[PDB]
């Protein structure tokens, strides 16, 4: 689903308050991920092993991935205008991330619900309807992009996923 | 192992060696993996001792506080771009048009859009230097420091060369 241009505005103005704390914010959201799915610890060799969130919190590699990711986001939301602008930025990372680190398509599609949560936590005052559906078509957007990104590589998903292990009896 | 007189030019270039590019990049990943207090700490140092920058910044050109501008959400949304544009520059600095093409960007908009006198990336680019001198003075011999003042000296160069591009 495609953001409405009150929407797009609406998204891009939240999104710039949460980036004036660009590192407190995504460190709070990677630290979320992590300590709520700890198997996406898999692909940081440098805290791969942490189980407490104080901890997690002061991570280099933690932080310098939530640097980036608050940097790659700001650049999607700074160019909603312009569509071809943002499917270029999302396929980049999805490559990447397909094809350097390996990442499973879930862990992406977990990860953008933890931003959505954590969004809907610091604006809950400031949060209606059109609001929440708003930052939901941006979750969207994104996961839509970097999944495409994933399959043009050759990444082939799976139903049950690649992850899950096989039923001892299983049925069609 | 190159010739000396290559080496005495290797001395004056723009360009980092490997060596130092390897050691501008292992320094500044530490202060990149604290992109936001570090870039702050930056800009509020920055707008203290050069209080004219002030004057681009619409929402806090009128500060005198370094506590209210800290807070400033211009100031801080400025500072975490720095970080990410000079992050991309570190990263890429085995690519010169790849940093070319960064710095032509930031330059051609700070000169067309924000109408910064260029100087400015010289008295900036500075005080990134003395905040590194801070967090780093032990693990700092002369070719550190060399690599570093090199590190500023092309980020000046690209930036005043898209002013001038521009007609600046
Ligand atoms: C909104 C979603 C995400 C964005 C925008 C994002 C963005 C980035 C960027 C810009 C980089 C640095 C460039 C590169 O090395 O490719 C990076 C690195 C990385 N990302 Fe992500 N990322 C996201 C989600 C994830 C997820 C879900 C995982 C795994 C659970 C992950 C794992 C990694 C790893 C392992 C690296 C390399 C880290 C290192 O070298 O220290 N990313 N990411
Ligand atoms: C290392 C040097 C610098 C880098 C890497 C840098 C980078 C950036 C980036 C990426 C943006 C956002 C995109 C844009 O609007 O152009 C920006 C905006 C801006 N920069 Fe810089 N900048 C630097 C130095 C300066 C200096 C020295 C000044 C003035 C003293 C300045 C003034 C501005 C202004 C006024 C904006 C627009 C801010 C806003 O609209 O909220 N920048 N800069």
């Amino acid at each position: 689903e495609e953001l409405s241009e009150a929407e797009r505005k609406a998204v891009q103005a939240m999104w710039a308050r949460l980036y004036a704390n660009c590192e407190d914010v995504g460190v709070a959201i990677l630290v979320r991920f992590f300590v709520n799915f700890p198997s996406a610890k898999q692909y940081f060799s440098q805290f791969k092993h942490m189980e407490d969130p104080l901890e997690m919190e002061r991570s280099p590699q933690l932080r310098k991935h939530a640097c980036r990711v608050m940097g790659a986001l700001n650049t999607v939301v700074e160019n909603l205008h312009d569509p071809d602008k943002v499917s270029s930025v999302l396929a980049l990372v999805g490559k990447a991330h397909a094809l350097k680190h390996k990442v499973e398509p879930v862990y992406f599609k977990i990860l953008s619900g933890v931003i959505l949560e954590v969004v809907a936590e610091e604006f809950a005052s400031d949060f209606p309807p059109e609001t929440q559906r708003a930052w939901a078509k941006l979750r969207g957007l994104i996961y839509s992009h970097v999944t495409a990104a994933y399959k043009e590589v050759g990444w082939v998903q799976q139903v049950p996923n690649a992850t899950t292990p096989p039923a001892t009896l299983p049925s069609s």
